[PDB]
């Protein structure tokens, strides 16, 4: 049975690949930016996703330089690889991922992180302005 308490913990939930369903990362293993942008500051995840050479995604004239479109092993557009002055911030899309609850044996498929009733942390990359070398 369930016999649980709360389910608003990103520790019980995890992200998977829609196409497949491989654990790419966990909610708790994710950071938020102004609760407006979802950036996955996971290094190990860099070995779970592959970027393909495509300009159909990234753009020159912009403020957020992208590398292309991130895709799982199978090749499922996990989202996109955003860059900030040379930073690495992979923006995944729940519309390409899945959410599996640990508390109870179930699998919920969302579209946006906003749909996630689970509360997330708040990590402001800007916090560090050291690396800042460019103008
Ligand atoms: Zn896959």
């Amino acid at each position: 049975g369930p016999l649980g308490s709360y389910k608003n913990n990103p520790s019980l939930i995890t992200f998977l690949c829609k196409n497949c369903s491989v654990l790419a990362c966990s909610g708790e293993d994710i950071h938020v930016i102004e609760k407006m942008h979802h950036v996955n500051m996971t290094p190990e995840f860099k070995e779970l996703y592959i970027v393909r050479e495509n300009k159909a995604l990234q753009k020159k004239c912009a403020d957020y330089q992208i590398n292309g479109e991130i895709i799982c092993k199978c090749g499922q557009a996990w989202g996109t690889m955003m860059v900030h002055k040379g930073l690495d911030l992979p923006c995944l899309k729940i519309r390409n991922f899945v959410v599996v609850f640990k508390n109870n044996s179930t699998k919920k498929q969302y579209k946006k992180w906003v749909e996630l009733p689970i509360t997330f942390p708040n990590l402001d990359y800007s916090e560090c302005c050291l690396f800042s070398d460019e103008d």
